[PDB]
Formats: structure tokens, sequence, C-alpha cells
């Protein structure tokens, strides 16, 4: 299920025990986001993530 | 930990690990509507709310 909420610029969301996702700013329909996560946790834009999955399948 | 700064337009998504996704659902002024997909056992908290909970022990 998808958790849907609101975050204003400057506000943060905590995922799990070590990850944070912060809205750093908004420009039209563009959102500048800051993700802080432990070294072991990878963070990728979806377009990159998809290619990674496709290449891990070989 | 490390910091990653990126841009996501409404409708775009980012992945954290292999089980979590964050999607920008909309923008109204300075507020952003966000959709988060995570496994049942992964807590999702608004930082300012979690801090209050922590404070009240």
């Amino acid at each position: 299920s998808m958790l849907i909420l609101t975050r204003r610029v400057g506000e943060t969301l905590m995922i799990g025990d070590e990850v944070t996702v912060t809205v750093l700013g908004v420009k039209g329909n563009q959102v500048r986001i800051g993700v802080n996560a432990p070294k072991e946790v990878s963070v990728h834009r979806e377009e990159i993530y998809q290619r990674i999955q496709a290449e891990k399948s070989q």
C-alpha cells in the first residue's frame, strides 16, 4: 500500500532507522530532494534503477 | 551516511534500496504531495512528529 502525505520545503520524512528524505525546494513542478542514507543503502532515480535491474539479470 | 541531492518532477520516482520508492505526486506552492511505498515492517515518519514521540519517551 502507498503512504500518501504532504511535506513542505524544509520538512523531512524518516524511512526506517537511518534514511531521511528532505524537500529542499520547489521550482514549478520540480522538487529538489535531499536523501541521506547509510553507505550500504543505494539511492537511484527510477530511470537508473530500472537499468540496474536489467543488468543484474545476467 | 551519505547525502544525495537530486531533482524529481511530479510523477517521477526514486528508489531507496530494493524495497522502497518515493514518488512526487504533486506540488502546491511550497508543499509537495509524496507517495511512499515501503514494506510493512519499515516505519515511515514525519520527522517533527517522530521527535515529539521520542521526547515523550
